[PDB]
């Protein structure tokens, strides 16, 4: 079974009657043609005017353009797709209706408004102006000469935990967690339970209500970067795919390099090919790296909140080292 086939996305939105429900939303509008985005030029969603100001990324099927919405003067992504991306839309719509915590709202992407064209779709919501992870642990590079510090990557790693964490308890998997996805919305603050992070890009998400209980998928990702475990053993997954992107992203953030992964012969379980350092919480990463990695089955996904307890136990032995180092990461970032 394979989850991102875009014939099943088609049937199952169908099945839900998607298209019917959006024509309702006033934040929404339906129109026969929608433009390619161009910079220095305005675009409106019914009644609201906004300014297109510069392209952040653009690729053969879409684009991503920073501007303004002239109302209120805050500042917007707008993101155009080609085809038409329905299904972004709906996981984007069901996160927001399965939430009933107050402290995760802000850590999910909002679309405030979209422009659904029989073509393309824009989707308009609120800009970082830190951007993404990638974004920032390459600036942190740049002026400091230096991974990122490895308390900032607890602190980092304690709020993406929560994230997903929260996001699996709403029977979704976003199946594709990289650091181009978090955004960092605002600075750190020395308080670990404060999310400064936001989860985006829901365009491959899957959700797991509109299958049976008990169903898994087998789909294996062609590139090896991106296979999780169960990719590789031929056995099947849920949840654990983004399990398998929390570790890739950790290991990013630590080392500046992307996570290959290996068995560690002669024992059967998998782990980075990278050695955390003896003088980092070794035992603390290994634990997190092994435990997040290695699942024996669909049916029980590891504790993610007994893993951020062991984070913010080495973010509490030394308190006043990580409320400088964040000092430091926030300055960096101003
Ligand atoms: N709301 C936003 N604020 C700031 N930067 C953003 C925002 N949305 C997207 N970006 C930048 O654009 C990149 C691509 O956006 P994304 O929604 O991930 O598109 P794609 O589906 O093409 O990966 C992000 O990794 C980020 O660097
Ligand atoms: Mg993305
Ligand atoms: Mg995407």
């Amino acid at each position: 079974f394979n989850p991102f086939n875009v014939e099943l996305i088609s049937s199952l939105l169908e099945s839900i009657d998607f298209s019917m429900y959006i024509e309702k939303l006033p934040h929404c509008q339906l129109v026969g043609h929608v433009k390619r985005l161009h910079p220095n030029t305005h675009l409106e969603v019914h009644n609201e005017k906004f300014e297109v100001s510069k392209m952040i990324g653009k690729g053969a099927y879409g684009s991503v353009y920073v501007g303004k919405h002239l109302k209120s003067g805050k500042k917007v992504a707008l993101k155009q797709e080609r085809p038409t991306n329905y299904w972004e839309f709906y996981i984007c719509l069901e996160i927001h209706s399965r939430l009933t915590s107050e402290q995760m709202i802000p850590s999910y992407a909002h679309i405030d408004y979209a422009l659904v064209g029989n073509n393309s779709s824009v989707y308009i919501s609120e800009f970082s102006d830190y951007g993404s992870l990638i974004g920032v642990c390459n600036k942190v590079k740049s002026v400091t000469n230096r991974n990122m510090d490895e308390y900032v990557v607890m602190h980092l790693s304690c709020q993406m935990l929560d994230i997903v964490d929260h996001l699996h308890a709403m029977g979704i998997i976003h199946a594709d967690i990289k650091p181009d996805n978090f955004l960092l919305m605002k600075p750190i603050c020395a308080d670990p339970n404060e999310v400064s992070l936001q989860l985006i890009d829901f365009g491959v998400s899957i959700d797991m209500k509109l299958f049976p209980d008990n169903q898994t998928f087998n789909y294996v990702h062609h590139d090896d970067l991106f296979k999780c475990i169960e990719m590789r053993t031929g056995r099947p997954w849920t949840y654990q795919l983004d399990l398998y992107g929390l570790v890739s992203v950790m290991h990013v953030l630590l080392f500046g390099r992307y996570m290959e992964v290996v068995q560690r012969s002669p024992s059967t379980i998998w782990m980075p090919k990278t050695n955390v350092p003896r003088y980092f919480q070794r035992t603390m990463w290994e634990n997190i790296f092994r435990t997040l990695l290695n699942i024996r089955d669909c049916r029980t996904m590891p504790n993610l909140q007994q893993l951020r307890t062991q984070l913010k136990c080495a973010l509490a032995e030394k308190e006043k080292y990580v409320a400088e180092a964040i000092s430091k990461f926030n300055t960096i970032l101003q």
